[PDB]
């Protein structure tokens, strides 16, 4: 059942690339009369032997995962007879949180990004339970299940954690969202539990600017910065930012409660940053609490 024939899987769109890896909207039609269901499918653009086993491991973490707020794994696809490997998704229509919060603006009230914020943080919990560190945290890889409901919808470079150990970390060639990342991760490699709430401060901070582009994280960081600024001194300027407490500014119209959540986040001590658990309470609590 989670083994998918090349032969009936269809490409229909482009959904999106991210790291080193392409979605796709594609047909099953076993059928062979257009009818069939929609899925989406995640190839490799190179599988080196180091692609390759960074992507079974994604495999084996998504097939790990059953929760309302994580994508479904389907199966795999042994493609190109078998000498190949690709990933089956479920497709969710509405697509990404970031495109969909672009678009209904005026529709999408604070409560509703609160149901949102807390469904984030439920799938983060789960997460947790498994010693997943997710590592990229961005609304960009959050999904549109419903007008009520998100889901974490990509985990491209989601790592477990060393039995035990708190952090791992990931000496990465190449580029970085380092707009999203905690301190320690710029300045030591580190990922965590507590660098993902770190990021997830950084999510909530994008719903509450409904994704005004000239409010964005890499907006804001480099007005701190210096537009100016080019290649590694950005890192520098950054980390020192961070180090000596420069944050993202509360977004306009953001209750304080609500921007206190994000700064209880980025938390330079990383014991002191709160639990996923703490903050899924803390936000539904606050939204049940709300005047409606
Ligand atoms: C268009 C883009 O936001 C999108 N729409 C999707 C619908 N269903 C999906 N099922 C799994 C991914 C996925 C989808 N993705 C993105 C999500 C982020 C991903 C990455 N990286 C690229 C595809």
């Amino acid at each position: 059942p989670t083994q998918f024939e090349e032969r009936h899987l269809k490409f229909l769109q482009q959904l999106g690339k991210g790291n080193f890896g392409s979605v796709e909207m594609c047909r099953y039609d076993p059928l062979q009369d257009n009818t069939g269901e929609v899925v989406a499918v995640k190839k490799l653009q190179h599988s080196t032997e180091e692609h390759l086993r960074d992507f079974e491991r994604e495999i084996e973490i998504l097939k790990s995962l059953q929760h309302d707020n994580i994508v479904k794994y389907k199966g795999v696809c042994y493609s190109a007879g078998r000498r190949n490997l690709k990933l089956i998704m479920e497709y969710l229509p509405y697509g990404s949180l970031r495109d969909y919060l672009q678009k209904h603006k005026e529709r999408i009230d604070h409560i509703k990004l609160l149901q949102y914020t807390s469904q984030i943080c439920k799938g983060m919990e789960y997460l947790g339970t498994k010693r997943y560190i997710h590592r990229d945290l961005a609304t960009r890889n959050i999904l549109v299940e419903n007008e009520n409901r998100v889901k974490i919808g990509d985990f491209g470079l989601t790592k477990v954690l060393p039995q035990d150990k708190e952090y791992y970390k990931v000496k990465e060639p190449g580029e970085s969202p380092i707009f999203w990342y905690a301190p320690e991760s710029l300045t030591e490699s580190k990922f965590s539990v507590a660098s993902d709430v770190w990021s997830f401060g950084v999510v909530l901070y994008e719903l509450f600017t409904y994704i005004e582009k000239s409010k964005s994280p890499p907006a804001e960081f480099m007005r701190m910065i210096g537009n100016d600024k080019q290649g590694q001194m950005i890192v520098f300027h950054l980390i020192e930012l961070l180090k000596n407490n420069g944050r993202l500014p509360r977004p306009d119209g953001c209750p304080d409660e609500i921007y206190m959540i994000m700064t209880e986040c980025w938390n330079n001590n990383v014991n002191q940053r709160p639990s996923f658990r703490d903050l899924a309470l803390r936000v539904d609590q606050i939204r049940d609490n709300m005047a409606g």
